[PDB]
């Protein structure tokens, strides 16, 4: 029941949508996924979205299933990805949410904004839209979604905006971004604002270092990541250099676009977590050889 | 209740989804709207998608407006836009659609499809989604969906399909590719299939010329066009530019993205069809000078 | 001898580079060509870049055809474009340019700029690549090079810029554009600059009544564009737009992409004006069908 | 003066164009570069192109650093990026290059191509344009070309070709494409071709097992993944992987756009083997803290 907040912070797992053969939702194992996040020291879970399969769902099919995660993660914040074609759509979805229990909502632009002026133009209707007492969270993903944000950008979106309380760092290059945005609050441009970084985890080893509050993750190990968010935030640069290389290999494995997910559902499913590794189309399961490979990766671990 | 067919052809106006300007959809409109296209000769109407701000409804609302539509032109097949971002949803729309008498549904590809494997293999699961009875219309707009068709892979996309009876085509260029195609058919390697042009009418004089069927146009003068199409048909090669030309001027002005929209909702209230102009957000007015511009050329209609 | 300044006005012809069959530069064309310019009132010449098949010459060729045009037209400003994909070659063609006698040049953004930083800065380093004193164009067309500027961000380009005297306005939707900028200029905080409009000329008529000094026009008959902007300038509305209509059906024909070249050299040999209509490779001649419906717009005409 | 086969293979490395502070060519690193790369067991050096800031020099200059390279490097094949706007740039390098004493050419497509109609027939143009006598490379990099070639699309490429003798391999995820390809040379419908892979060579160690020939590399420690390629050949599997997994926290880091061109100057510097780290405009040397957290990857190594 608690509000998202700028002092979010540890680590915060991206949960896939589990589905069994026939492409039917596996409840079962969305209680399995909720209860192992929360086991491990997992802070918070982030549902939906792309990563979640959201856009293979209908409209029932997500609020059922947002609703599930939230229900089961009572010691946890859950947030849920909102970014929608439309407002209306958007506006439906974040107060369902909201009134079942989630702690904030996420919002992605829409791929073709470029001008500056468009991104900040956009941001002020979507907060119109779920309206200005939901908290949410401004994901940056250039790689897969195109638009380009730059700290000043995404200074004026905070500070336009009466709830946005995170960023969902996912820049790459994006090493400076979280040091120029923490620049901003230091000289006082910019106020409280939690940092989670994404991108796979590909840079969480530095980005920690440069002062993000955490990750917001998708790897298949997200308890692990714990441990390297912890260890950063306890000076024990070692020891945490050493824990992320030891899982680079498998989190640059994963960080491939499409086969990613069928990496992290395979993994799931051998770590008994899901009953199924099944996508809904479309979708393609890793063959044999990319299997083993993984295999061999999990083995080194 | 009629199916649409590969000898589908005239007029299929894009019907536009009104609304006051509270947002609300105004059904009195939709009825009028309905009646005048039916009045003035056209063959059909398509509903939804991006031109009918399908984007900016939710769920229960597309399933409405299509509905109303569908209901109120009896006397002509109605076509319901569902290119969506996931199966589930485009199924959902595609069957309500059919069971409430829709003559068939348009399908446009994801703005990420590249190669013509993506492109051929998207389609085969769209039709398995909404099912191989449902009749489909192929939308090819490169300059909106960046997706690039050749003839080829168009063929191959019908070919494969049980029920794919239409192309709307709207390329730019694209004058050869009707050729082409009309070709294709010639020699046997195409079955029958229906034409219908797009891309604001802007090439619709040549595209009759090269075998187009008709026109599936979004133009505040439907009912002009059927006249084109007419005159066309006819072998009245003068008669036809005559009357194509006259109306070029508002047709490239309309032709804007963005302002296309609400050049069209202007005009349309202004002829008495739509009781408001209104769009939902995102979108934006005509300035009070681009009013006037656009008065200006309907005076020399 | 003279530099482009922010008071050019009037009808800039924009010279395609005449080649022979074998693909030899054809000398004897560009000299015709040139002449042809200055009989009909154009006020300059804009020569290589994308329309000239600038990228398909090599260093030697652009020096030797932008050369070629400077030398020719005494009586008027010759811009050269620079558009490049690095500062060295394009510092050496301006120069180069510059002290054969050009205007000025153009300069377009590449590509991937997104943010209105990065596209500031891209100028910033451009200006300082040909030198401050060279009079430039700044040219903005969204269509071709997806890079998108806002009236604010052109401000700033162009008062960031010592001499930057000129916009190639082609911005699609972009009447608002035009308005917008000459009201900056009205509250005094943007400086004299010129704006010569191109898109292929689709919405002159307008851009003249908008406050735009003039075309900057590949259009196959800019001896009638002279007219269309003198008829404009003199407030002669109906004058202005009855001639303008009258060429809209092949300026929208000529219009369209890859087509649009072969379009105007065609017509251009058929004027008298080029040898051969021949492009270099890559490059597609007009089908005989493509031939023909060219001439039924020009018998119209 | 070997021409580059089918058969290349090992580790090829990818040079920077070495720079003073002034941005002038520095040929005593051309050469210490060079002289490096054979001491350590590299069969091969590729020049020029982005990775050498090719878009960043003149001609003239672009010409004179190929050479420098292909003349020093008398044991090894050189082999020069030729990728141009245009056939005719493209023709003078190639031919410049072969006649100074090069293995042959790299040709990429350009970002707008998308049907695989429009792929093959780029590349029929190319060849034609540098000779069907040239041997030549196939880069294939969708991260930063945006085209996407299938293996079906880049078989036909290949056979359609007298001389493409080698796929430089960069696809993400780009693992099974090597396994397709290698089914083709087995079922007999492809001819014998190198595969070298490149991005980043954030996959070598897979790329390898999968059955790529060697690595086409850029990073700054090319002698140790001349190992990884050996150990890999050799079947050592656990030591390939040891290897290659104490290098992959560094060659992720380098993985950066932009940044990546900073890391591998200021390594090659430190290393002794560039007088400055320095690259032309447009370009960014690495943050003070950037260089601390390279420094400290470096001290893990």
């Amino acid at each position: 029941s608690l509000k998202l907040t700028p002092e979010a912070a540890g680590t915060f797992a991206i949960a896939p949508t589990p589905f069994h053969d026939d492409g039917k939702i596996d409840d079962v194992s969305i209680d399995r996924l909720t209860d192992f996040y929360a086991e491990v020291g997992c802070e918070g879970v982030t549902v939906l979205g792309i990563l979640g399969e959201a856009p293979k769902l209908d409209a029932a099919e997500a609020e059922a299933v947002a609703t599930r995660f939230i229900k089961r993660a009572k010691s946890m914040q859950v947030i849920v990805g909102v970014s929608a074609p439309g407002f209306a759509a958007m506006r439906r979805l974040a107060r369902l949410s909201m009134d079942a229990g989630a702690a904030g909502v996420m919002i992605a632009p829409p791929p073709s904004l470029r001008t500056d002026e468009q991104i900040t133009t956009y941001f002020r209707q979507a907060t119109e839209a779920i309206g200005d007492d939901v908290p949410w969270v401004l994901q940056d993903y250039p790689l897969t979604l195109s638009v380009v944000m730059t700290p000043k950008v995404i200074r004026q979106i905070v500070m336009d905006s009466a709830s946005c309380v995170m960023l969902k760092h996912e820049d790459w290059p994006g090493l400076e971004k979280i040091t120029t945005l923490r620049g901003f609050q230091k000289d006082g441009s910019l106020r409280p604002l939690s940092i989670l970084c994404g991108n796979g985890g590909l840079f969480l080893d530095f980005e920690m270092e440069r002062g993000a509050d955490g990750a917001m993750t998708g790897y298949c190990f997200p308890d692990m990541l714990v441990d390297v968010v912890k260890l950063s935030k306890a000076g024990q640069r070692d020891l945490a250099h050493n824990l992320f290389d030891a899982h680079l290999p498998l989190i640059r494995y994963e960080h491939q676009q499409g086969v990613g997910l069928s990496v992290r559902k395979y993994v799931l499913k051998k770590r008994g977590l899901l009953s199924s590794s099944a996508q809904r189309k479309p979708g393609a399961s890793l063959t044999d050889t990319a299997r083993e490979e993984v295999d061999y990766l999990l083995s080194r671990l």
